[PDB]
DNA sequence: GTCGG
DNA sequence: GCTGATGCGC
DNA sequence: CCGACGCGCATCAGC
């Protein structure tokens, strides 16, 4: 399907979506309403009624009629209504700096605080993360190049090998999976020495590396275990510096390791299958073990894993290469 | 808001 | 000061 | 009808 198909449509209810989440805090509307967009965006049909789009999995009575006042009239009254809404519209908007939840728009605009220029004016009423989020308030919303990410992913393999060859480094996400593009770098970290029975340093002598070779720029977070903050790639001479991108860095014990990077690796739909099958094979897989499930239902102890292979061999599942995990 | 036990 | 709750992002 | 739809880190709230 194409966006031009149903694009006013999906468009409609991912506005909507936003409001529920950043205005009226209904994070379980927020994710009906992106449920209903996306069942509708893989509709290879054009909608001509809400009757016929209730037929699809997560569209009900009151998306149904929406639809209809949208294909007869071309817009939502509510929808135009709440956009024109000085106060909404603001904390909504003001949620798109990473820092900025919910809660904090609406402290903000309940001051007076309602664009970034007013954000600007104000550092002294931003913790650390906003202020970062405000800086690249910009950057943060550009997707990052396939071509970058490779960049990227050079320095980080470079950088993790040189304090320790024996780290083992995976940048994951759909870049993993073959993307052309991706919002950020999550990169997946272990060591032999780190197991779930297990240094409370491993994480922060890659940060230091990173930083030291000024990749990473800023820290939003950093614990024994996560870290999350901003990079950006040396810039090309005297030509146009890169865009600050996201940059995600997680320490998980070797034991764990693989189910995380099948975990973090997706797609969610993927998960969301793989996990099924699982369950009816007998087995309980998070993001952390496979567990085997007695008949009545209780889990046993994680099962050995030292591959992503070894967990599809435990649900009888053909190894599925990353880039055919769409799901 | 949608689904389902 | 310490402990648990809350906000946030993922 | 009516409940469902996980956790690390930074910071706050309460003691
Ligand atoms: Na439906
Ligand atoms: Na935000
Ligand atoms: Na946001
Ligand atoms: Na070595």
């Amino acid at each position: 399907p194409q966006e031009t198909l149903n694009g006013g449509i999906t468009d409609m209810l991912t506005e909507l979506a936003n409001f529920e989440k950043n205005v009226s805090q209904a994070i379980h509307k927020y994710n009906a309403y992106r449920k209903a967009a996306s069942v509708i965006a893989k509709y290879p049909h054009k909608i001509k009624s809400g009757a016929e789009a209730k037929k699809l999995p997560g569209v009900g009575t009151k998306i149904a009629e929406k639809i209809d006042e949208f294909l007869a009239t071309g817009k939502l009254r509510k929808l135009e209504k709440i956009r024109q809404d000085d106060t909404s519209s603001s904390i909504n908007f003001l949620t798109r700096v990473s820092g900025i939840g919910p809660s904090a728009a609406r402290k903000f605009v309940d001051e007076g605080i309602k664009t970034l220029e007013d954000l600007r004016k104000n550092e002294d009423k931003l913790n650390h993360h906003q202020r970062i989020g405000l800086k690249y308030f910009g950057d943060f919303e550009k997707r990052i190049p396939r071509e970058e990410m490779l960049q990227m992913q050079d320095i980080v393999l470079n950088e993790v090998k040189k304090v320790d060859s024996e780290y083992i480094a995976t940048v994951c996400g759909s870049f993993r999976r073959g993307a052309e593009s991706s919002g950020d770098m999550d990169v997946l970290l272990t060591h032999p020495s780190f197991t779930s029975e297990s240094q409370p340093k491993l994480l922060h002598q890659v940060v230091e590396q990173l930083q030291k070779v000024h990749f990473i720029t800023d820290t939003l977070s950093k614990g024994e275990t996560k870290f999350m903050g901003v990079c950006q790639l040396p810039s090309k001479n005297d030509e146009k510096e890169y865009p600050h991108r996201r940059i995600d860095i997680r320490l998980i014990p070797k034991d764990q390791y693989y189910c995380g990077v099948l975990y973090f690796t997706g797609s969610d739909i993927f998960n969301k299958n793989m996990r099924a099958h699982a369950l009816e094979k007998g087995f309980t897989i998070n993001e952390y073990t496979i567990r085997p499930l007695g008949v009545t239902g209780v889990a046993g102890e994680p099962l050995p894993v030292d591959s992503e292979k070894d967990i599809f061999d435990y649900i009888q599942w053909k190894y599925r290469e990353p880039k055919d995990r769409s799901e």
